[PDB]
């Protein structure tokens, strides 16, 4: 059938009575198998205490696993443990290009000779200093060019690690009542 369907068993703690034969038949009312096989001994048809068993349906195989999960087959109780371990499909759970502001983003946004971070959406109390003094801590500030009338303003940083600093940093802050904005700049 599918080969997605079917399951391999491996058994083991076989007792030495046991031979292939023996698993195909003890197996067959639990879970319906294709083949069944005992490494047995060539000569004497007796078990070296292992095998494999392929069911044709994957509950079969499960059933079997739990069934004989150490039930009495031979003078002794045999184990049992899934060789073809079925692994669960997952689906997209994590990354999709995450939208946050990660700096590693950020910093591939421009050229690393950019240093000028778009300050945009304040369109009041905009003065050299305001910006100056926030920008300040993030990065080196070069100029200050602001544009109260128009709500932007061009900080200009000393180098380019500075300005993504300042852009994941200011990027969705508040400045006296207005959330700015910022990106790279020209």
């Amino acid at each position: 059938g599918a080969m997605a369907n079917h399951f391999h068993v491996f058994v083991g703690d076989l007792s030495p009575e046991i031979t292939t034969e023996d698993i195909k038949a003890a197996f067959a009312p639990f879970g319906r198998i294709s083949d069944a096989r005992v490494v047995k001994d060539m000569a004497t048809g007796k078990s070296k205490g292992y095998g494999f068993v392929s069911f044709f349906n994957k509950w079969d195989a499960e059933n079997a696993i739990q069934q004989m999960g150490g039930q009495w087959l031979g003078g002794r109780q045999i184990r049992t443990n899934w060789a073809t371990r079925k692994p669960p499909a997952p689906k997209s759970t994590y990354e999709s290009n995450t939208k946050q502001l990660s700096y590693d983003e950020v910093v591939n946004q421009s050229s690393p000779s950019n240093c000028t971070v778009y300050c945009g959406g304040v369109t009041s109390g905009l003065t050299e200093q305001l910006m100056r003094q926030t920008f300040s801590p993030f990065g080196q500030i070069m100029e200050i060019r602001v544009f109260p009338d128009k709500g932007y303003s061009f900080v200009r940083f000393n180098s380019h690690e500075s300005a993504a600093h300042a852009i994941v940093s200011v990027n969705g802050t508040t400045i006296e009542g207005h959330v700015v904005k910022c990106y790279w700049g020209k």
